[PDB]
């Protein structure tokens, strides 16, 4: 297969088909490999990016996700003062996901890669290797309560949050 987005090395995950043919998709079982330290030897960090909605993520998220919704907010968390690995051995990699991980997820992940690309000469990149998890939080979830916090999954279109949703909305770049 082919190497990560700065040729350095091969992708370390296996992957599994995903609707956005040009990207990587990863399970649940592969992220849960990660979350237990079955790569500690050799991925030094990993960032797991919740990109949907707070109330979304505060209704029950991933251990340790961070949530950046917002194109702004994600650029800045990981572009202003990018993430490197303890040592040049080592891999830094990051993992989007959405609720189904199919609209908002890829999205943010091709942003980043866009930011990314700007910023450096070419080859090189903060995050050459970058996964989307297959399903998003909708197919975690109910594989591994136990990895999510707090142990429950709210819905983007839940009949309580009509407000929010919108509300959130209007604070992003485009629609
Ligand atoms: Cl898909
Ligand atoms: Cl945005």
């Amino acid at each position: 297969m082919e190497l990560i987005g700065d040729y350095s090395k091969a992708f370390l995950l296996q992957t599994v088909d995903g609707k956005h043919q040009d990207l990587k998709y990863i399970s649940p079982e592969t992220m849960v490999a990660l979350l237990t330290g079955k790569f500690s030897n050799i991925v030094d960090k990993f960032v797991i990016v919740d990109c949907r909605y707070p109330y979304e993520y505060e209704g029950g998220h991933i251990k340790t996700a961070v949530n950046l919704p917002l194109e702004r907010d994600a650029e800045s968390f990981l572009l202003k003062s990018p993430i490197a690995p303890c040592s040049l051995d080592k891999r830094v990699i990051l993992i989007f996901h959405c609720e189904f991980s199919s609209e908002r997820g890829p999205r943010m992940c091709r942003f980043i890669r866009e930011r990314d690309l700007a910023v450096n000469d070419y080859p090189s990149l903060y995050y050459p290797e970058m996964y989307i998890l297959k399903g998003g939080y909708k197919e975690f979830f109910p594989q591994h309560p136990n990895f999510c916090e707090p142990q429950d999954y709210r819905p983007m279109n839940h009949e309580a949050f009509k407000d929010e949703l919108k509300t959130f909305r209007l604070k992003t770049r485009s629609w």
